[PDB]
């Protein structure tokens, strides 16, 4: 029932009334506004901290809600001083130029989790399979630059030979979905967008997610399973940085979506190629080095932050009325 819950995108007068009327301006054109601030709860107090640090009164053109999030379309420009004070406040922000249009056919591609959270996943399958150490000896040999990326994967998997299938379920359940993924999926489908995941984990997991959430496409590393045991082989191609960008371009064409109306959400160096290929890359809880390369980043919010960003283009261009 999870992908039946959208994130309502609505104007609330109560939200406006929370702020002095002076905080708002009506002179500047919404369509020329360049950035947004968003978080679970926006208060005058936070904006006074922002004002003090940036040495100016930061006016809001418009505020609305996206699920539990409150979004403010901002006057002026996002300066590095703004970024500093917003990080301190733990408010997210984004420049909204080039943000795709929810009302036109579109595609979003997400990575099922950080390569760190997939190393943990595989290390846990290994520990359950009783070869926790072999897999470790191999991860070490990859740290020495002895094995490249694919060799490390394939070799770590090979240690699982003969492991019983039910180890995969037993691990699926000890793990939590990205916060708000189900809402992100439902919301984008409501707009008629396609949703695709591409991860360096295993088809077993990604195909389950594809089932629970009705994703349109999912691609991971497929573990060969025979007689309910893992054979230790990986079928087909090993999903790499490049594979991710390829999935994005293929599906775009296949789905008949303009490249500029695609979105790629990632968190590691592994996703930069995908992100560089999409109309918009969104770093989600990524390393500061990856954040600095992405056009937009979500730092504090859940995946609903992605909808906050997309809703801004909708509201800026007045693509729809509310009720």
């Amino acid at each position: 029932l999870d992908a039946l819950t959208t994130l309502p995108i609505k104007k609330h007068t109560a939200l406006l009334n929370r702020f002095p009327e002076t905080r708002f301006v009506t002179q500047l054109a919404k369509k020329r506004a360049s950035w947004i601030v968003f978080g679970h709860y926006l208060t005058p107090a936070q904006f006074e901290d922002m004002d003090f640090f940036t040495n100016r009164f930061n006016a809001i053109l418009d505020m609305w809600k996206v699920g539990r999030y409150e979004v403010a379309l901002m006057d002026g420009e996002l300066t590095s001083e703004h970024e500093t004070i917003l990080k301190a406040l733990e408010l997210d922000y984004a420049r909204i130029q080039d943000v795709p249009d929810l009302t036109k056919p579109g595609l979003i591609v997400l990575d099922m989790d950080s390569t760190a959270i997939q190393i943990e996943c595989i290390d846990e399958i290994a520990k359950l399979a009783g070869v926790g150490e072999e897999v470790a000896e191999v991860t070490e040999r990859a740290m020495q630059g002895e094995l490249d990326f694919e060799q490390s994967l394939r070799l770590r998997v090979s240690k699982l030979k003969d492991a019983p299938e039910q180890i995969l379920s037993q691990v699926r359940e000890t793990l939590p979905l990205m916060p708000e993924l189900p809402e992100l999926v439902a919301t984008l489908h409501a707009f008629g967008w396609k949703v695709a995941i591409a991860s360096g984990g295993f088809t077993y997991f990604s195909d389950y997610l594809k089932e629970q959430l009705s994703l349109d496409y999912a691609q991971s590393n497929t573990l060969e399973i025979v007689s309910g045991k893992l054979t230790g082989q990986v079928l087909g191609e090993v999903v790499s940085a490049q594979t991710k960008a390829d999935i994005l371009l293929t599906l775009a064409q296949q789905y008949d979506v303009e490249i500029h109306n695609t979105v790629a959400v990632g968190d590691g160096a592994n996703d930069l190629v995908m992100m560089a290929a999409a109309g918009l890359g969104v770093a989600y809880h990524a390393k500061p080095k990856v954040e600095a390369k992405a056009q937009t980043a979500v730092r504090f919010a859940g995946l609903g932050g992605v909808v906050c960003i997309l809703s801004a283009a909708l509201v800026a261009q007045q693509k729809l009325s509310w009720k």
